[PDB]
């Protein structure tokens, strides 16, 4: 490996090994043989003369420049992954006749245009400006694209625009011990699967996919790789589906979605924001932080809640706040009470002041309700309810600032 960039006017020939090199507009042909090379050009264009052959081998060619197109230029041969790096990486880079891509530190936005079908990405440092992927041919209808964050720190990958693309699929990778999270904003505005593996966390930015319909990160591994993703899905009616990992993760659907998260492994924060949402926390204390009221028919279930589990309702305190206390006892109504009869009793006190809670159980399920309403009828759109499934004795169990804990 030679970090200096070589004369233009030296001869460089490489062994059977991964050698690394840096090339300006140099006027001699520079061979780097067999094994997996790396050659790094400051100029597009080399010199009268000039050539450089990446051999046999899985060969790198670095562009630090403002743009290039190398399978244009017959000077240049042999190189199978093309990588944009360096403090004058920049510009539009044709990825024609490349197999993988990479991505480094940047001067400034990066586009590949021309890149082909199963050629992935792979961000290794923080770049500047958006790095923009144009497939050759998005015309398909179930286009993918596999693009890869590895570092051995966290790393902030910037945005990243994959347009046609109908799944994403995005490795968050550590390549040592220690847990970090990486950061990324995507933009992809036709994808309907968004898929997340590795062993590193993922705060995804997802502002603008509004065609996602699916978010998996259940894959993940590592208790520190905390994944955080919020949908944008505004279908009316639409069905969205968004697992966690065993990380730490906070997961948000959208109001006018039925959402089914799904927290897996780790202390996961589930945020209800409207419609009819169905919450599963898995292992660990969860959280399951309401921020919409919801209707009496549109509200959110939780299927798993169990002691350690919380329940945070400072969003739906419409008249001051929960009282701190530990719950009385459930609302029992007579053998042939019906839910609108619980709903009712739930809500008969007076709201309008303070909002106060109150809970019960119906038909081998427990609800629990927030009353802001004077009336002794139970108000939809500004009464609050929610749904656990099984019977679970919610007596010992106790709000703190609007927060109740499983006991
Ligand atoms: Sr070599
Ligand atoms: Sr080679
Ligand atoms: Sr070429
Ligand atoms: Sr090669
Ligand atoms: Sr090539
Ligand atoms: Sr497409
Ligand atoms: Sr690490
Ligand atoms: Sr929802
Ligand atoms: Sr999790
Ligand atoms: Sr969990
Ligand atoms: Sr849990
Ligand atoms: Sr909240
Ligand atoms: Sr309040
Ligand atoms: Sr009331």
């Amino acid at each position: 490996t030679l970090g200096a960039e070589l004369a233009t006017g030296l001869v460089f020939t490489g062994g059977a090994g991964a050698d690394s090199i840096l090339l300006g507009a140099t006027t001699k042909a520079i061979v780097m043989g067999a094994g997996d090379d790396t050659v790094t050009v400051s100029s597009a264009t080399l010199g009268a003369g000039g050539s450089v052959n990446g051999g046999d081998g899985t060969d790198v060619l670095v562009a630090n420049v403002n743009g290039s197109s190398f399978s244009a230029d017959p000077a240049f041969g042999g190189f199978e992954t093309l990588r944009v790096a360096g403090a004058a990486a920049q510009g539009s880079h044709n990825a024609n006749g490349f197999t993988a891509l990479q991505l480094g530190a940047t001067a400034g936005a990066t586009t590949f245009t021309n890149v082909a079908v199963n050629v992935g990405l792979t961000v290794l440092a923080a770049p500047t400006g958006t790095t923009t992927v144009t497939l050759a041919n998005a015309t398909g209808t179930s286009d993918v694209f596999n693009l890869t964050l590895s570092s051995s720190a966290a790393l902030a990958a910037g945005t990243v625009a994959l347009a046609g693309v109908e799944t994403v699929n995005i490795a968050a990778t550590d390549t040592n011990t220690t847990a970090h999270v990486d950061t990324l904003t995507l933009q992809a505005t036709s994808a309907k699967s968004i898929v997340v593996t590795g062993n590193a966390g993922l705060n995804l930015t997802n502002t603008g996919n509004t065609a996602v319909t699916s978010f998996d990160a259940s894959a993940v591994t590592g208790t520190g790789s905390a994944v955080t993703f919020v949908s944008a899905n505004t279908t009316v009616g639409e069905v969205v589906t968004i697992r966690g990992g065993a990380g730490a993760d906070s997961l948000t659907g959208s109001a006018t979605a039925n959402d089914t998260i799904i927290g897996g492994a780790g202390a996961d924060t589930l945020v209800y924001t409207g419609g009819t949402d169905t919450f599963t926390g898995g292992t660990g204390a969860d959280i399951f932080d309401i921020n919409a009221i919801g209707t009496s028919t549109a509200f959110v279930t939780i299927t798993d809640a169990a002691v350690g589990d919380k329940l945070d309702l400072v969003g739906i305190s419409t008249n001051g706040a929960i009282a701190d206390g530990a719950f009385g006892a459930a609302v029992t109504l007579g053998a042939a009470a019906t839910l609108a009869q619980y709903l009712d009793a739930a809500a008969a006190g007076d709201g309008s002041g303070t909002s106060v809670a109150k809970w019960f159980q119906f038909g081998g399920d427990t609800y629990v309700v927030v009353d802001s309403s004077a009336g002794a009828t139970f108000v939809s759109g500004a009464d609050a309810v929610i749904k656990l499934t099984g019977l679970v004795t919610l007596t010992t169990s106790a709000f703190a600032t609007e927060v109740l804990t499983l006991a």
